């Protein structure tokens, strides 16, 4: 199907302002690390005052922090979901199905994903390298996507609708009951990924 619109809202949804792309990299590479990102860190790794990282964040209000004060959920999270993310010895977790796509490409490693098909619980799994996907389990596996909304948070306009599917008929079948969310389609998780990597690209293309 036709990705534009989705790449499109996607992109703006995340880039609100200037500074969040270049922060998003690395914090994502530190989230993977398994342990909560201080401010400062970020700062470090960014050489920028610490007063730039948190007006970025401010916007982002999706953005989880623990009771120390610290990052631990921007995309990938520490906080559990529905969609674990595993880095070497780490296990972490994602906002979405499209996230777990996007996220081993922009952190350059290699994911063991897993999640529970959204209509029928049975177990999904498969691995995600920057460039590949292998080992999909059912290997029919599907996703689903909705528009993004502009200024809404996109964890909730966006990221509690993406699921995995065991198949592409059970995800249609299961779509059909999910009348006027706007731009809600099925793909392959094949087609999914090729849609991360065309944002991954377009993003990267945008820092510094
Ligand atoms: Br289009
Ligand atoms: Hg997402």
């Amino acid at each position: 199907m036709k990705l534009a619109p989705y790449i499109l809202e996607l992109l703006t949804s995340v880039n609100r302002t200037n500074g969040t792309a270049d922060l998003l990299v690395p914090l994502l590479r530190e989230l993977a690390k398994g342990r909560p990102v201080s401010r400062t860190t970020l700062a470090g790794i960014l050489d920028w005052p610490a007063e730039r990282v948190a007006a970025v964040l401010e916007q982002a209000t999706s953005t989880e922090y623990d009771k120390d004060g610290n990052i631990i959920g921007y995309g990938l999270t520490l906080r559990e979901t529905s969609y674990v993310f595993e880095i070497d010895d780490r296990r972490l977790y994602a906002w979405c199905a499209l996230s777990t796509l996007i996220f081993p490409a922009l952190i350059g490693r290699t994911a063991r994903v897993s999640s529970h098909c959204a209509a029928t619980g049975a177990p999904v799994s498969l691995t995600v390298s920057p460039s590949e996907i292998q080992a999909v389990e059912p290997a029919g596996m599907a996703v689903s996507l909705v528009l993004p909304q502009e200024a809404a948070d996109v964890r909730q306009s966006f990221c509690c609708h993406v699921h995995f599917f065991a198949s592409v008929p059970t995800a249609e079948d299961w779509a059909s009951k999910h009348q006027g969310l706007e731009g809600l389609a099925i793909v392959s998780v094949h087609e999914a990924f090729g849609l991360g990597q065309e944002f991954n690209r377009h993003l990267l293309q945008t820092m510094s």
